[PDB]
């Protein structure tokens, strides 16, 4: 702790607008990973000037960005998760403080500009932007340069110096103030000028861009970033599309490939060479008959539809839904103790979340108290529960899980999932809540707010064991659309009795009991709403279109 000790805070924004409008999983991953990369660029300045132990939060001890890009360790696929938060604080000597602010702003600025230059070279060379090698240099003109340059605001503030917590709660003040100090649009985000959008007409713009959807510098950077990463590391995310996550359901793709796979790729090539690339389907949505029927020789297409249906009949229907899991710690909250809680969170987000998600879906971000993952629907509930338990062992957590159809617009899905977390789970008194929602392709939306222990109770329950029945759920739910005049207890006893050898006597007794127990852990201020919660939950996890 030397010398002229100063406490310094860094915040990088925007986060949610940047990550928010992402039209594809790969973009979403790239937004998240790039943001964390920016924080790496920031903290590296402090490590260079002082040392790793000078960063109080986040704790750098296990950080894969530092192990790889700093020390050169070979860490493999772990590098694909973003673990670095957009806020940090460190201890620096007061004389260094301003020097450090400048150096950081600059390093982020220059990093982004370099990515952008590399990005246009890549774009022109790979034909994502169809333009001569002459006019590539118009893409580098001062305007777009200034867009890249000013896109992220990096706020830095420092207080001088056991009353530690006091001033610790101060810098978010000047740091709260600093964030507030300040042609044709892009077709992806919509929020920035498109590259050629100023010097050209619309048709003159849309035409020359790949898929007639021009990008601003920011989204061009997003598009290049996974290639940047696959060159700097040898790594690329295992599942590029949400369909690829969706099909992890019940190992459906593994078993399908193993049995019917080669035959399918051949049937598809037999239709057209353009559906098959490297003895694989060009699109994972091609595992769906529905896509062969609609979206785009019709006899050999019928042959693929027939083939698929047959295979479904043997192996089961194809999964069309996936889950977005969003988690955040509730009300989260002495310098050595600050380091202790920081290291606790770091171990959680780097080690433990990873160890529960693993290969079973895509972990995009673990930022200490925050998590973002895309999961197959049959892993969503247990991944959320297990991560919750892990966090408790380090303390409480709310989550939202949006189950959505593969064709639903990603930015809207993320908006909704994040809404589930913030406007529902977080608005329950005491919080510590899971908000589950299911947005059916038809457009009907089902939400249920439960407590974490509803998952364990339901897990162990005979009721669950039996549920794998339907008419039951439908009837109890039909009863609570408004409410039974006969009251809840009576309606429930009636309904249980109505759907169960004579061992029924005990079964009915235990179930009714279990339900009562389960009802305890559903959120809501009265029993009818608690039954609605419980039974909507049940309707969701048993839905045959969603869980086929
Ligand atoms: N690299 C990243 N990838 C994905 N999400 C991120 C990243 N960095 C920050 N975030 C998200 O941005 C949010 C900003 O958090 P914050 O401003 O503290 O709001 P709150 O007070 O609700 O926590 C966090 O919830 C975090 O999940
Ligand atoms: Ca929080
Ligand atoms: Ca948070
Ligand atoms: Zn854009």
């Amino acid at each position: 702790s030397v010398k002229d000790p100063t406490l310094l805070r860094i915040k990088i924004v925007p986060v949610q607008p940047f990550i928010a409008n992402s039209r594809k999983q790969l973009d979403l991953w790239a937004s998240s990973h790039l943001l964390s990369m920016l924080m790496y660029k920031a903290l590296e300045v402090i490590v260079d000037k002082f040392g790793p132990e000078h960063v109080i939060y986040p704790s750098l001890r296990d950080q894969p960005f530092f192990l790889k890009f700093y020390l050169g360790e070979n860490i493999g696929d772990e590098i694909l998760v973003a673990n670095l938060p957009n806020k940090a604080l460190a201890i620096v000597s007061g004389k260094e403080a301003e020097k450090i602010e400048e150096e950081i702003k600059k390093r982020i600025r220059d990093f982004l500009l370099q990515l952008y230059r590399e990005a246009v070279d890549w774009a022109v060379e790979n034909g994502v932007v169809k333009v001569d090698r002459s006019e590539k240099d118009s893409m580098l003109k001062e305007a777009y340069l200034k867009i890249v340059r000013e896109y992220f605001t990096v706020s830095i503030t420092w207080v001088s110096l056991a009353i530690y917590p006091l001033l610790v709660k101060i810098l978010d003040s000047l740091g709260e103030r600093k964030v507030t100090e300040e042609g044709w649009k892009c077709h992806v985000c919509g929020e920035n000028l498109a590259i050629f959008g100023d010097m050209y007409d619309h048709d003159n713009l849309k035409s020359l861009w790949l898929d007639e959807e021009p990008l601003c510098p920011m989204c061009l950077i997003k598009r290049y970033y996974p290639v940047w990463i696959r060159s700097k590391t040898g790594q690329k995310i295992r599942f590029e599309s949400v369909v690829d996550v969706a099909l992890l359901y019940k190992n459906w793709r593994k078993i399908f490939d193993e049995k019917y796979g080669k035959d399918l790729v051949s049937k598809a090539r037999e239709v057209s060479e353009d559906f098959v690339k490297d003895n694989m389907l060009v699109d994972s949505d091609l595992y769906y008959s529905s896509t062969w029927e609609s979206g785009l020789d019709e006899e050999k297409v019928k042959e693929v539809v027939d083939f698929l249906n047959a295979a479904y009949k043997e192996i089961g229907n194809p999964p069309k839904y996936y889950a977005i899991l969003v988690m955040d710690g509730d009300d989260m909250g002495t310098p050595q103790v600050h380091v202790a809680i920081s290291q606790a969170l770091a171990n959680f987000s780097i080690r433990e979340v990873r160890s529960v998600v693993k290969d079973e879906g895509l972990l995009i971000y673990a930022g200490g108290d925050d998590v973002l993952a895309i999961l197959p629907v049959d892993k969503a509930l247990e991944v959320a529960y297990k991560i919750r338990k892990e966090f408790g062992k380090s303390w409480k957590l709310s989550a939202g899980i949006l189950i959505v159809h593969y064709k639903h617009p990603l930015y809207d899905a993320l908006e909704k999932a994040r809404d589930l977390l913030n406007n529902k789970a977080k608005n329950v008194p005491g919080k510590d809540t899971l908000a589950i929602g299911l947005l059916k392709r038809s457009g009907s939306y089902y939400i249920s707010l439960v407590g974490w222990e509803l998952i364990r109770v339901f897990y162990n329950s005979e009721l669950r064991k039996k549920l794998l029945g339907k008419r039951f759920i439908y009837h109890v739910l039909r009863e609570v659309d408004t409410w039974p005049k006969v009251g809840i207890d009576e309606m429930l006893k009636f309904e249980v009795i109505r759907h169960i050898k004579e061992e029924t006597k005990e079964l009915r007794e235990k179930i009714y009991g279990e339900i009562k127990d389960l009802l305890e852990h559903v959120r809501g201020n009265n029993e009818v709403e608690k039954v609605r919660g419980l039974f909507t939950f049940l309707k969701i996890i048993t839905d045959a279109e969603v869980f086929p």
